[PDB]
């Protein structure tokens, strides 16, 4: 076990700082998860209203209980942020004052769902954040063409040197059934000196690659970012926390190139030294923010 047992919102102070919840602002929490950031916003601003969404019904159950004392000011929905625009319309809301995105994995997803998001223990290769979707990590690992697995591991895992060998070992280990089977494949692909050289556990990037693919995380982010600015009232703030270089690059470029947004963070805001050790889920976190102009 590496991740903390306690669920802690990443960079909550910086989120509050850039989102500026105050007065009676309406805030869209695009990845409400267990409600960590939303609870902090509601505690910080007595007049704000939050529309919180997620695709994982199980974490929404947790958020609904955690946010119980603020139930009159926060509402939760099971919907992809890609459809947040129409969700808001069905609620009679055309624009919001703040948009928050935390692109990681929740504590409960890592430790209690038994979906194989991580490898602290032997679990099925599922990795679906929305259990209603059909594609599982197992199906991807056992059926995708080897060249596509290589592409995924290179692009989403950022394995810039060993992507092809990892894909080869995955194919050689078929059929894979558990998280330990995937760890075995990655271990066989990397030389002992390479495993020892790495800071993070050697299977980290490959697990992340498959997760992103299964949950269309990169495609979803790119599509949402194209029009997120249209959901903001003048002066509105959009804050995004990513845990992947490619996602961060996409956010940075979107904010910079946008003619409707003024980037507020030319350089990414990163977690304090203490936070990282206290909250492993904060590892690799990069926060960017922009304002509607
Ligand atoms: N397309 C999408 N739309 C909405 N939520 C999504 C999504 N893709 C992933 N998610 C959700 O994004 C969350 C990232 S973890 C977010 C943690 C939350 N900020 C907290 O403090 O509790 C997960 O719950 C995941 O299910």
């Amino acid at each position: 076990r590496k991740y903390s047992q306690r669920h802690i919102p990443v960079m909550v102070r910086e989120v509050i700082e850039f989102l500026k919840p105050e007065d009676e602002k309406i805030i869209l929490d695009c990845t409400v998860g267990e409600g960590g950031h939303s609870r902090a916003i509601l505690e910080h601003c007595p007049g704000c209203r939050i529309i919180g969404i997620d695709v994982d019904s199980e974490v929404l159950r947790i958020a609904e209980e955690k946010l119980k004392e603020f139930s009159d000011r926060v509402s939760l929905f099971k919907v992809s942020y890609r459809e947040a625009d129409f969700l808001l319309k069905t609620l009679g809301i055309e624009k919001v004052d703040g948009i928050l995105m935390d692109l990681g994995v929740s504590t409960y997803q890592l430790k209690g769902e038994n979906r194989g998001f991580t490898f602290e223990r032997e679990e099925p290769l599922d990795m679906r954040m929305d259990l209603e979707s059909e594609v599982t990590a197992q199906k991807v690992l056992n059926e995708l063409p080897e060249e596509e697995l290589a592409r995924i591991i290179f692009e989403y895992g950022e394995e810039k040197r060993f992507a092809r060998r990892i894909a080869r070992k995955i194919v050689e280990n078929r059929p894979l059934n558990t998280t330990l089977d995937l760890v075995k494949a990655v271990r066989e692909a990397l030389p002992s000196y390479e495993i020892r050289r790495r800071k993070r556990h050697f299977a980290t990037k490959t697990f992340q690659a498959i997760r992103i693919y299964v949950n269309r995380e990169l495609e979803n982010l790119k599509e949402f970012l194209k029009k997120a600015e249209d959901l903001l009232n003048p002066g509105g703030r959009i804050v995004v926390i990513s845990f992947h270089s490619l996602e961060d690059r996409i956010v940075k470029e979107t904010f910079r190139n946008s003619k409707k947004l003024r980037i507020l963070t030319e350089k990414p805001v990163r977690p304090s030294e203490e936070e990282i050790r206290e909250n492993p889920r904060a590892r690799s976190g990069r926060l960017r923010a922009a304002e509607r102009i």
